[PDB]
């Protein structure tokens, strides 16, 4: 459960920056803006209410360029192999 | 994406990290995971060179924090977001 | 990559971040910058649709910090690596 | 400055797993493999000391896919634009 308090915001292109009520770091937040079943609400401004639920990233993966380079990330839903013996 | 299957370069199922070279594209990717990706029953490694399976999905949803130096202190997924409204 | 010229999208010169549509290939880019990347004098915000101009380079060299929990609590460049002798 | 210890590592790929002595959280890293002035050492084993520098990333561009999704992350070396008025 995450409280905050919005000091920038652009939700139709669904990005933005929050200060958390909690901790000591800010967050940049990104989004798919779109439609969950409620009207469009404004875009926030510098002082609004924003919340949301955050959860670890535990599983996921990570591509890698032909360079070496951070080429994506991922959530791994599920993986399965044959053990060895 | 959704299905990747692919093989095996090196893997580290007690500690929930692999390698492979999906079937699909350039790039070889790195995975960690736990049991909910991988299921409750311990399973021994693969051996290198074998198939492996997984099933994808991008991240859309997300959080960066920011730490006090200004850098990349905390990826999160955002799971839910809502604001006041106008 | 090295050079990267696009046209801004949004931007938010005050905080240092901004979103750019790069000339090359069919993904926007979210930048975030200091004073390192963009130079010690104040600057505005340029036009949305106007031109910007960056270097990019592949971060090859990282370390991701695993959380207890076992997320991602932190991505580094680590800038050089030794080990001990065999 | 970094020290810690290696709990496993892959050096001829570029890639391991370390327990900082600092902190409460290991760290997975991954680097070119390469040369940089000495003779090649061995892959080190668990419980051998490994060091590192480590940087905060404070400039920095993140890909973003069509879908919506996270495609790549760059370091970003400098940046420049003709501010408006």
């Amino acid at each position: 459960k995450m409280t905050g308090i919005v000091k920038w915001f652009n939700a139709d292109k669904g990005f933005g920056f929050i200060t958390p009520d909690d901790g000591s770091k800010d967050v940049f937040v990104h989004f798919s803006a779109g439609s969950s079943g409620a009207a469009v609400r404004g875009n926030p401004q510098q002082g609004d209410r924003v919340e949301g639920k955050i959860k670890s990233i535990t599983d996921f993966g990570i591509f890698i360029g032909l360079d070496g380079g951070i080429d994506g990330l991922v959530h791994l839903s599920d993986i399965s192999w044959a053990q060895a013996e």
